[PDB]
DNA sequence: TGGATGCGCTGAC
DNA sequence: GTCAGCGCATCC
């Protein structure tokens, strides 16, 4: 993440909804918000998120009256996504974990705050011919917001990763905010390579596999973008291996593979998945932030989360348009 | 709501 | 045809 000197969210109140890692509230937070609640129903989710922030967050948000939810201005929820990624089965609507949007609109029927800043993947703007994106649109719209919504590549913040996702900003109508706007891209000048850690640190993640096929050839230049180097098995999900040179694939939940959750990637010689602590970077996690003690939970954490990065520009964005009040 | 890995199919070229 | 995906069902 990066340092904020503005805190255009100062005197802000915010909640934190399928909080997972708690990463919509490391960005609001740095903006100068302050978090009034928090829900995440997993168990390790809420071990690392008290780690880290020090509260357990509420559980199932279906089960939660949105009345007891405190008054706030800025409601985040990075919801489920199993339901509409283009990796899963896309049941959308129908699948018992497609349907939290839902609860979302709840809340804020119900608590009406100046804005919901929301998350999901790249598919969702596309899932069933684009009728899960209108959907939301105009739930929002007659709940009387507007609606904003975006996808954007991590890689165009800073961030080697080419995550891609969809950004939904929604204000309050009677704030007639008119000038809002998605952080522009700016030339990323950081690698994977450079946020990897020492060798010493990783070695128990090198795996030697005698079916490993080497495709292209690594690449000394550094470059926004992908570039695979080999495969192992079918070169399906988690049998990839990239360039360090190169950015990072988008990391996973509930990724397969040898290269589970993160991919492989060709260091110093050697194939190797991420470790937990290079996921976190990959996500623009501080080195500051504590993962869970359990690789595995830490991996899907990381993989379900957001990049802070990301969240950090829009979230100045969206202060810088609720603070712009001229008479 | 364990940890691990082989997998298959969709979306966007 | 290329290839990447906050995934999936199964195994222990
Ligand atoms: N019914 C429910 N109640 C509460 N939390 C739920 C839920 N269904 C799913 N979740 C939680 O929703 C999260 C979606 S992924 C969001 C991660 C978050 N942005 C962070 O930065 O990491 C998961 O952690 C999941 O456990």
């Amino acid at each position: 993440m990066i340092e904020i000197k503005d805190k255009q969210l100062t005197g802000l109140r915010f909640i934190d909804l399928f909080a997972g890692l708690g990463g919509f509230r490391l960005a609001l937070e740095s903006c100068g918000a302050e978090c009034v609640y928090s829900n995440e129903w997993d168990k390790y989710a809420q071990e690392v998120y008290e780690m880290n922030f020090g509260e357990k967050p509420e559980g199932d948000i279906t089960q939660v009256n949105e009345k007891t939810i405190p008054d706030h201005d800025i409601l985040c929820a990075g919801f489920p996504c199993q339901a509409f990624s283009i990796s899963g089965k896309q049941k959308g609507f129908e699948d018992s974990r497609g349907t939290l949007f839902f609860d979302i609109a709840r809340i804020v029927r119900e608590k009406k705050p100046k804005v919901v800043f929301m998350e999901n993947v790249k598919n969702f703007a596309s899932h069933d011919n684009g009728n899960t994106l209108e959907v939301v649109k105009n739930t929002m719209n007659e709940l009387d917001y507007s609606f904003h919504a975006k996808v954007l590549n991590a890689l165009d913040y800073g961030i080697p990763q080419k995550r891609e996702n969809i950004y939904m900003i929604c204000f309050r109508n009677d704030l007639n905010i008119q000038n809002f706007q998605f952080p522009k891209p700016f030339e990323l000048n950081t690698f994977v390579k450079d946020l990897l850690l020492p060798d010493s640190e990783v070695e128990h993640l090198v795996i030697d596999r005698k079916d490993l096929v080497m495709t292209n050839q690594e690449i000394e230049q550094t470059t926004p973008k992908t570039v695979r180097l080999g495969i192992v098995g079918k070169g399906g999900q988690g049998e990839r291996i990239y360039s360090t040179r190169g950015i990072a694939i988008t990391l996973s939940a509930y990724g397969g593979g040898i290269f589970a959750k993160t991919g492989g990637y060709l260091v110093n010689g050697k194939t190797r998945k991420l470790h937990p602590r290079e996921c976190a970077r990959v996500m623009g996690y501080p080195d500051s932030y504590k993962v869970h003690p359990s690789t595995s939970q830490a991996y899907k954490q990381f993989g379900n989360s957001v990049v802070i990065n990301v969240l950090q520009y829009i979230a100045y964005n969206i202060g810088s348009s609720l603070n712009f009040k001229p008479y």
